[PDB]
């Protein structure tokens, strides 16, 4: 058995395109992803998801809802990476370069999966059908998968 640290990802998809950033420094820097990162005590889950979605995007957003839950393990890190995966298709503002991100949008057939982690490739459809998924993937380092479990829900 293991401890969990919770993070959040927000992604802001619309019928035709999807933001994500460019993260510039940290934890999976080099790769494009949605924002997001560790809950703070007292704050619900959404709201540190509608934080961070501020804080790295500048976007702000009255409401996000719940699409998935993936958790992470990494060789040689005893505590795992519980995210909680949002969506929402509503805003009302322009994205602006973070020191942690710089957002662009791409189009839904331009998914830029080889600068995403590997493990997008396996969840990021699920997301895009609109369905609502649990996952746990185990990491070598930043790009060998050794294991992971994959599964659609009705009910995160
Ligand atoms: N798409 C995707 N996102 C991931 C994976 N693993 C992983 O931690 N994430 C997300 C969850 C968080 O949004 C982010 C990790 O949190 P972070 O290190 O950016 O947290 P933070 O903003 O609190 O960090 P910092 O500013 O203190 O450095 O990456 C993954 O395999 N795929
Ligand atoms: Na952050
Ligand atoms: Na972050």
């Amino acid at each position: 058995m293991k401890a969990s640290r919770l993070y959040t990802l927000v992604l802001v998809l619309q019928p035709q395109r999807v933001l994500l950033g460019m993260k510039k420094r940290g934890f999976g820097a080099g790769r494009w992803n949605g924002f997001g990162g560790k809950v703070q005590e007292g704050e619900t889950i959404e709201d540190g998801a509608r934080r961070e979605l501020q804080e790295e995007s500048g976007l702000t957003v009255d409401a996000l809802h719940k699409v998935g839950q993936i958790v992470f393990e990494f060789v040689g890190e005893p505590e795992l990476m519980d995210v909680h995966v949002f969506c929402t298709d509503s805003i009302q503002g322009t994205p602006v370069e973070s020191d942690e991100m710089r957002p662009c949008w791409f189009q839904l057939d331009q998914i830029p999966f080889k600068d995403m982690w590997p493990d997008d490739s396996y969840w990021f459809p699920l997301l895009l059908q609109k369905k609502k998924f649990h996952g746990y993937f185990k990491f070598q380092g930043q790009d060998t998968i050794l294991d992971y479990t994959l599964r659609e829900v009705d009910t995160v």
